[PDB]
């Protein structure tokens, strides 16, 4: 099956980097692998279905005068109805797996351009946010041991301030490279836009996949039986019956099933994209209290003005999921405790010689 | 089969951590499998199907006559009984797979949201206390090469108490990161939503899975005979039998022994997932004892106060289970001795000579 | 085939410990492949069934009127004997496999318990008494060159007595941990629990196994031939055979060969398992006269008082499988010299040299 | 299936050089796997074919006269019209498929002489050129420490000119491999014959492939019936039907979906190529300000004269994608600041000191 | 087909020791694969059955009137004969594959009792005897430097002979534990039984098979028809042929060749395991010349008197075929050239500065 093909390719399972949002991970795959799923289920395995079309051929017929009775509707599906002459066709029965198919294809389109247009950029403006910080750490590591002896003997104000003016005074301190990329990236608005368009071509998307559902279905879905011609054609010079009635199709229960399906987990699945979407109109400022005292991270809340549509955003959703990997993961997710300061002097005292780490 | 790429991709066979409880794995291998099983079972090898419905067509019906006969009727599954016009339905019978698939596909929610919503932060958080504990050992196994030379020309108290005492108030000894960190989490209560809704949710799952077994089963058990109606429609205006009886199932005693099966595994099923629950309503202190000498071991049992639903008290359980991993596995085991004191001081006195290990 | 799978997972093929004695391995080996032989033999390659039901259907019967005379009677075998009216079922004969399969499955719960309930804690057991023997040597193996010299120039009993009773009153000389571990593990009654249930479930379920053949077989074993009926139902108003008489089997041959390989080969299992349980009833003291000697090995031959019945036995049983690793593998199995003294010193006066190794 | 084979071979998946343009891999991806996605389609899987023809025999005709009928026609798709003796004959709807396997193996023959004929000097090129850079940085490295003590201690212009004046005259300053090679070959014009002729081939073919769908096709698309002969030899010395009417073909609806399929992939594929023969006749200044500065990349920015259509045009190109692989993807990257000087002097003094990297 | 899970585990391809002789090895593959190998012949690929058993249906009977006919006689395998009433049953016919494959797994057990009963005691024999025997090397590779100058320059028999027999005094010469573990050996008699038994086991199953060939074959074996009857039981109240005469089977030719194969293979196999057992009869000494020369090897050539059944006589037999792997592969082999003295000495003069090897 072809299905096994495309899921060794489609969906099958930088160097540590998150550059996708588990929601949107999970979006993708129930609307990726769900007409996958609707697909193996139809045609395969459950409802060994031989002859998806069934007809009633007169006693008298042969083995394969009858044979073309059955091979000749299948790709003719047409009613003859007596009400002048309307042949309804009924080409959605058919066509159901094509449909399912395209669907299918059709869903990793927005996928392709969120990783074709917008990756390669994002990820090495990560790899330098990364290589940048690193070293940020290892200058500033340097600290805690310049802190074991004459961190001890002073009366704390005059080297816990005295050190940290001086300090503050210093190269170490502040992060140049930081406030001007940061800003270099603020003023732009070429990220948001991709994001916003894999938003909404998946909606379109989901809003043709209903027109599909409430145009070409909702129509035949009670009708199990129609009546067919033979002599629509060349057929005619024959002595046989004049109107090949009651050709029976298999697989209506299968359609409706099918169809209700899809249309369920469509409705279950348009409210997480607009709340995706409503997460970028907003400002993130739960933990900006935190943010507000450490050095570097003092640049990130700082900038909190104007309108939120800015790649700045993106930038900071997608670092809030890559804060907590290996070195980032550190007394920031530790400092839980100052969420309810002469006292956390002598407190962080203790934890400069508790942060020793190696 | 699609059953071999379910396999393939669902159920098939950091770094070392053991993230999931061994019960836990049971109920997850028989709870997934098991329909899976019943699938491959029911339809597939063994009774070899053909056509689950057969029919009783008249002597004077050609071939394909009776093939609409046979076609005709497994799409439309309705007992016309003569008691007005009640037509009972026979959909059990075609949707017994479609059903455990779908209850198969359900089974794996939980595993879903208990490997998403909580993996990473517990993972990294074991990253972390492993990274601590094993500094730990190394900035400890420093002593017993202190204590090879001076351990031994002095009257054992003096030199037993005395570096003692000394090592005591000495940096070594106490481990601030761990009192600091097992505070800022056990104060948290977040990790054990988790495991009560990946449990709640499978406990609903196999009530709904009753009420299935209840309300659409157990109806039709017996019946495996049936009249149809060929002239439910335009073929009133034809000469043959009014009503087609006798649409023999030919898989009643498959539909029997699946419903058993399913209803008797999970009857079989249900109290481990109580017992589970029930596991986390009290305070383990079965060895509490010997973790109250421990140094670093001392913090663990200290801090079993108050009610036990804490994410400490998870921490705990799933740390019980790596703490004999192998450098854990070491005399914490080994200290099955103190299970039933100035003479043990010469005991330690020889084993302190005996951890030497490499 | 699910056989495959089976075999892929179950029966498929510390670090370097035997935890399993060789002949529970070959009582498991046949007990758990002996049901998946006779299933892979009857149903499949050899004998090419077909339909396991066949029928003598009128001559006046068209094609799948026959069909329908073929396939109603495979699930609903019913002898209607004429003499009111004892339908006589064969569900037997449609139930071989499933209970072959059942009684696959139900072989390895003993292997479940034994290795899951027992398995962790007898490991490392293990464990720590390999750690504690392989130090007991190397910190034994310094007295080789202490005696290269010293050993040579003095006359024979006054130093092969003078240093050993001088070793005597020496730490290397006792093993304390040894005695304390020992006792501690012999006091206790736990793993025992496990081996009698492991023996005693598979017990019950070879008597199970003999009532099932005693009671559902041996009853249809030389009847191949029953009658039926189609008109058990609305098929009353037609005119055809009244009853249909002659559905033969055709697979009795087969039915016999497997009930009479299964009852064979449980009946020459059954002793074996009776061995095993006897084992454990009896202290063994095979040579228990070279193990009073050795000063580790004095202990283990010292505690034989009582009931035999502890969990010291079961230790000791398992240890003698692992007495010939690599290193226990040594003088020990060569020490079958003394089985039949000043001379000896001089004999082993040579042997200290002779076990210098590397 | 072969195709399981061509998609092993052909289209399956230096050391870190991009030789191909993504957008020509995509129109590749399109334009080879297309033709093989409508081969799967067409004939397996969905539409279970059996016979794509089908006749009306005659009641008195047995088994294999109707058999002749049914197979001596396939081969002999002939229309015996009344309306002298017009043959029509259907070999389009016997040749769909072989059409498609050809097409599928001409649009690759583009890639085989891209692939060919250009990729070994051009890779041998790129491997000079990257050589010859990672030496050039590796001979400028050394100035950021000749840079860290007396690019301190004096007043700003008077040490960041004379040593940068000083290093103008120095011979790390210049590239002189550079400017010999990059004239030695802007001077060549022979790799843009080979992506002209790349663009040419596949233009052509997709203008035959509009005339074959223009001449062979469009006429029997709406013709589902037609007559034959069967007395066209020596049948004609028999007592039956003159004419055999009515070969229906079944595969209709298949044919016109894979030729609309196929003419819209192809009208939407056309002008993407048409963008890429555009993307050669202008030269490129996107960036031209920044590359005016830089000492290397000065000379790649000076030679921008006369018609674009050059093989530094087609190098510059292929630079560009590979501008951002490890080490190129650098300050480079990060210069996106000076798009919008002496306090430049101060900002890059600070800078120097930022690029010290490891 | 199970022959592939056979395969799998049974014959399917310490650490560097033999411990199976070739001719045990050829043997053994002979006797286990080749039915095996008939089996895969006869059933499967070549002769396509379909069914076995064919009868002469009369002409009035319709489809599975002769079904009936055909499917009860394959199972009731009777020829009632008009010579009273001798049921002449068929059996060996449908049990052909069946003592096939019971002949196979019956042939493995010797293999199973030689390699549980007999082969760790000798693996951990021959493990130690390795250990000693290159420690024993490399404690003699030291009389090659100290024999490179104090042998040069003195004349001949006074140094070749002053030190041999200094050596000749002195520890290194001789080896100990060689003869008093030799002597453990050679008086011990149990490693004979299992060779005597594994030998004896498969004679009598030839026995057996030859049995089987001559009482159940060779009466059935130009017999390709035989009369069976239909109304043996309640048919008799109907109106057929009173005896269904000429029940042809089909499988005579396979049948005879299977069993001609069998009866050949086994009279060329039987003398092969007789001349092995011969091989323990003699003690071999085709190199014991050489043997009694070398230190080591003279005790294994002294200990040759009395009976040979012992298991010194099996273990030099296995280590003959052990004694050329990497290291007593040397001059042992090389020493071909004294099977046809002073000059020796000069010759040996110059071996000893050749035999310096790394």
């Amino acid at each position: 099956s072809l299905a096994h093909t495309a899921a060794e390719y489609m969906l099958s399972d930088l160097k540590g980097l998150r550059l996708e949002l588990p929601l949107d991970r999970i979006v993708k795959f129930v609307a990726v692998g769900s007409p996958l799923l609707l697909m193996s289920l139809a045609f395969a395995q459950e409802f060994s279905s031989g002859s998806p079309i069934s007809c009633f051929s007169p006693s008298n017929f042969s083995i394969r005068q009858a044979a073309y009775v059955d091979s000749s509707c299948w790709d003719s599906l047409l009613h003859h109805k007596q009400d002048q002459d309307k042949m309804k066709s009924l080409w959605p029965h058919k066509a159901l797996p094509y449909s399912l198919l395209a669907l299918a294809l059709l869903m990793y389109l927005p996928v392709l351009l969120w990783q074709y247009a917008a990756v390669p950029a994002l990820s090495s403006d990560l790899l330098f946010i990364i290589s940048e910080l690193d070293k940020s750490y290892n200058r500033s590591i340097r600290l805690v041991q310049h802190m074991l002896k004459i961190r001890q003997k002073s009366s704390d104000p005059y080297v816990f301030w005295n050190e940290l003016e001086k300090a503050r005074k210093e190269r170490y301190f502040e992060f140049p490279l930081l406030e001007r990329y940061l800003a270099c990236k603020q003023r732009s608005h070429s990220l948001v836009a991709t994001y916003l368009l894999r938003n909404s071509l998946l909606l379109i998307f989901t809003s043709a996949t209903y027109l599909y559902l409430g145009h070409f279905h909702l129509d035949v879905f009670f009708q199990e039986e129609f009546s067919c011609s033979i002599k629509t054609g060349l057929l005619s010079d024959e002595t046989h019956v004049p109107n090949l009635i009651t050709c029976r199709l298999t697989s209506l229960s299968i359609f409706q099933i099918v169809s209700l399906s899809s249309v369920a987990i469509y409705t279950i699945l348009v409210p997480v994209i607009i709340y995706n979407l409503t997460r970028l109109c907003r400002w993130d400022k739960r933990l900006l209290s935190v943010y507000e005292m450490l050095p570097a991270f003092d640049l990130l809340s700082r900038k909190m003005l104007g309108c939120p549509i800015n790649d700045l955003n993106v930038i900071l959703l997608f670092l809030r999921a890559n804060i907590s990997e290996l070195i980032s993961f550190s007394w920031l997710s530790v400092l839980c405790v100052l969420k309810d300061h002469n006292i956390d002097t002598v407190v962080d005292f203790m934890t400069l010689l508790a942060g020793l780490e190696p």
